């Protein structure tokens, strides 16, 4: 990207001066986010402002910092319009920084959501959820991840961290700087050394460098764990550098306090050995609904 500039989209281009910026939201690694005020998005009601995101680049950035901004912003284009799904407000790409304009989520990302809400039990440290609430949390995000996978899309840092939460607490999947398009090929080949965080990574995607849907699958489980430990960090305990030989003689997390049989099964059902062994989303997409059906 060091001499890729970038072309132009009028579809998508939003000029600078439509935009405000304000407080600081997120930070850290690969960029920066603020919100802000967009004067006349939807342009047929060309007056009123929206309260937006702001994702740019952070202050010593590097090159695959902005390649990252950059591919974040297509795929999002690709990708389109869905429910569960933080979708692409617009961008600034011409003379200044780059600005990729998304979809403002006041209720900040789910582990943070989860942790405001714990009930204060011995294995913890707002107002509790309902088990209705989470198996929705994680039909929500399903449905997400299975319209992604409609679309030919790898998220491959599916998370807790960047599933984002709405003011009608929707669930919104989010960052995509990572996001791999595999239309008509198999699957995706990653560099050497990974920079994704090893304790969501798929067997197959840390020891090989394969990724498919199904490594977003096994990212899933862990993100199952992550909700029904309504927000705890995965293996804990468990320092990275000795996960992997952990991993590779088959070792999985145990049954979080709070959670049926049912939901711990399909937690070792993403997290199968052989990834086509491993539930596709729309079957997960299918069995959440039936246990939503069941549960009160």
């Amino acid at each position: 990207v060091s001499e890729y500039e970038l072309p132009e989209d009028p579809r998508w281009e939003l000029p600078r001066d439509r935009l405000v910026l304000g407080k600081p939201l997120g930070e850290g690694a690969f960029g920066q986010v603020v919100l802000a005020e967009a004067i006349g998005l939807d342009k047929d009601k060309p007056n009123r402002v929206t309260k937006v995101a702001v994702k740019m680049l952070k202050s010593d950035a590097t090159e695959k910092d902005l390649s990252d901004l950059i591919s974040e912003m297509e795929m999002m284009k690709m990708i389109g319009k869905h429910k569960n799904i933080i979708n692409l407000l617009g961008a600034c790409t011409q003379d200044g920084p780059l600005y990729v304009i998304v979809e403002y989520a006041s209720k900040g990302n789910l582990r943070e959501y989860l942790q405001a809400r714990r009930p204060p039990g011995l294995e913890y440290s707002e107002e509790q959820l309902s088990s209705k609430d989470l198996v929705s949390c994680a039909y929500q995000v399903a449905r997400g991840m299975e319209y992604l996978a409609s679309k030919k899309c790898i998220h491959r840092d599916l998370a807790a961290r960047n599933v984002l939460v709405t003011e009608d607490n929707v669930m919104k999947i989010a960052d995509f700087g990572l996001a791999r398009d595999i239309h008509h090929i198999d699957y995706y080949k990653k560099t050497t050394n990974g920079r994704l965080p090893v304790k969501w990574m798929a067997p197959e995607a840390l020891f090989d460098g394969i990724y498919t849907h199904q490594s977003d699958v096994w990212s899933f489980g862990v993100l199952l764990w992550e909700i029904f430990t309504l927000g705890g960090s995965p293996y804990p305990g468990v320092p990275v550098e000795e996960l992997f030989k952990l991993l590779k003689e088959g070792h999985r997390m145990d049954k979080p306090s709070n959670c049926t049989n049912e939901l711990y099964m399909m937690m070792r059902d993403c997290w199968h050995a052989v990834p086509s062994q491993r539930p596709t989303f729309k079957q997960l997409v299918e069995d959440l609904d039936r246990i939503v059906a069941l549960t009160s």
